[PDB]
């Protein structure tokens, strides 16, 4: 998949030239955010399970039909509910990868070139996952630079599902 | 193109796990090596053509026939000599990329894949290039961890060409 480093080398290789100082300065300056993105990667790995399970609960309360209705796409069973926390934990895992990379690549390949394609042959609602992500955005308790990265990718995923 | 960061994420994404404490430690301690990777890239971007000029001349001297022989693969004309400089510059350009990334990726794609399978049809000798590569190694004037990264990758190119 793509990262801004893989993109910058790919572009400079296509025109057969070295990376100029200005292209090389945008690699020097993204090491401030990538240091912050490594604390966010270590924060997501620490509380991800509990955040995902707490996020699942909010969705169940916000959309009570999901826990009582039919059964193919609905969390009517305790097995279906387990699958919801796993689906949510997966977003949190992909968002952590984006923070380590300093780009949207991991999400671009999971949601845009992934989820938005086959959900026509599944029928789950994006709103269930936007609410889950809004809950983890407003309840993670992260600092400043660390919060910056986590909130950039959580918000990119929310909008990718739009 | 493979980078050690894109293989790290790719690997954990197949297990459906967050990057562990120690997988993140192999990314953290790379900031000293990646800083040396960007200075080495700057050095190649600055003197590259001059080194490719001095390397080409050393080749015409070790192998005097490449200057006075046949015609298809030889630098027997000033148009042929200019191509030799260009092929050497390409190596130095691909080496500069590996330095920035912190992995052999750019070289694997250029030397192993492509060059070694298509040269069977072109007939050029890997020897002339190993000899131009050893000359930029022996007298680039670089020192410290910058010479380390540069020599790691210059030695990877020489290796792959065998
Ligand atoms: C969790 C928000 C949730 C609620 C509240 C609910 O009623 N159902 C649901 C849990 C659930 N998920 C599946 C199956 C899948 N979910 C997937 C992931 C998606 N994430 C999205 O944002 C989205 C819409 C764009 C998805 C489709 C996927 C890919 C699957 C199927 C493939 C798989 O992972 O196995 C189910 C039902 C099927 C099952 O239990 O496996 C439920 C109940
Ligand atoms: C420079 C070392 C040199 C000397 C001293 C010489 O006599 N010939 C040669 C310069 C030269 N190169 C080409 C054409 C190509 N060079 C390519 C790159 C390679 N890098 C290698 O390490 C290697 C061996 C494994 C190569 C073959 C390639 C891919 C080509 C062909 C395609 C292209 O880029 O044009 C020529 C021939 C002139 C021509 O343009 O075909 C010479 C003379």
């Amino acid at each position: 998949m793509k990262t801004p480093l893989t993109e910058a080398i790919a572009a400079a290789d296509l025109r057969g030239s070295y990376l100029s100082n200005t292209e090389l300065q945008a690699v020097f300056g993204r090491f401030n955010r990538a240091r912050a993105g490594l604390e966010a990667a270590r924060a997501f790995a620490n509380n991800g399970k509990k955040w995902a399970e707490a996020a699942a609960n909010h969705v169940y309360q916000k959309f009570p039909y999901t826990t009582q209705m039919q059964g193919p796409q609905y969390a009517s069973t305790p097995e279906g509910k387990a699958k919801c926390v796993r689906d949510i934990d997966h977003y949190l895992r992909t968002i952590s990868y984006c923070c380590v990379v300093g780009g949207t690549g991991p999400l671009d390949d999971y949601v845009v070139a992934g989820l938005k394609e086959f959900n026509s042959a599944l029928g789950l609602s994006p709103s269930w996952y936007i609410a889950a992500l809004e809950f983890v955005r407003d309840n993670h308790g992260l600092t400043g630079d660390v919060a910056g990265e986590a909130n950039t990718y959580i918000n990119y995923a929310i909008n990718a599902l739009s």
